[PDB]
């Protein structure tokens, strides 16, 4: 199994804004420090990934608790993805292995309210929902002055 | 149906750098410059996944091109996720709805050399691989000094 596997710590700061640590694990070890945030040389693309699926979960739960009734103190995430790779004659192909998702509440609440919440998170979150089932990407090719399907 | 829109549209530079202009198109529009590479107020978590997605599929078109006897020049990629939103009781559930993306490679070669170049992408890119098949998100809670599913 050659694995490629990234990693992100999370960390809740400010009102809206988590603080997303990336590290490519395998093939080799790279550290990236992103953030998103809500109200108003570049990562690799599979950094953006984790860290938007990291902060999307951190939003949910941000958003949710109080709604919930429960008290979260400096949330931390810790998600951890692992995709595998194998030959194709010339190229490669790819697929998904595991994905974890660790919350750290620091909540002074009954662990089944933590859960209500964590449960509600998940089902608010775009980016888990979407995982969650298998989907359909339309692709297509410029030809001229139209598209055709690739 | 409550839709939740972004786009995204891609610009390779450089060797391997994609800049990515992504915007918020529902519920309402704002504009985020981003970008990824390969070598060696902060965005809304959607953004980063559809940068993600985007930056990942432009990264294989231009790693494989050669391999595949495909020249490209000046790649742009056109990307568009929606999602949909339903309340549910206090909160609200989502769900994904359409993905699209459209290329323009400005290649001299023939179609079937593009596209074939374009199949082999989608199955090297990590992320459509993950999205075109359900994935299993183990959930944990920390209690103490263990983690219990949630």
């Amino acid at each position: 199994r050659a694995e490629v596997v990234f990693t992100c710590n999370g960390k809740a700061v400010g009102k809206m804004r988590n603080e997303l640590d990336v590290a490519m694990v395998k093939p080799f070890e790279e550290r990236f420090a992103l953030a998103t945030d809500e109200g108003a040389s570049a990562p690799p693309p599979l950094a953006l990934f984790i860290a938007g699926l990291t902060g999307c979960v951190m939003t949910q739960i941000r958003a949710f608790a109080k709604r919930l009734k429960v008290t979260v103190t400096d949330l931390d995430v810790e998600c951890r993805v692992v995709w595998d790779w194998a030959k194709a004659g010339p190229v490669y192909e790819t697929g998904p292995k595991s994905f974890e998702i660790d919350i750290i509440l620091h909540s002074p609440d009954p662990i089944e309210a933590q859960q209500a919440l964590i449960e509600a998170a998940k089902k608010g979150c775009f980016l888990e929902q979407t995982l969650g089932q298998a989907n359909t990407i339309r692709h297509r090719l410029k030809v001229g002055d139209t598209f055709i399907d690739a």
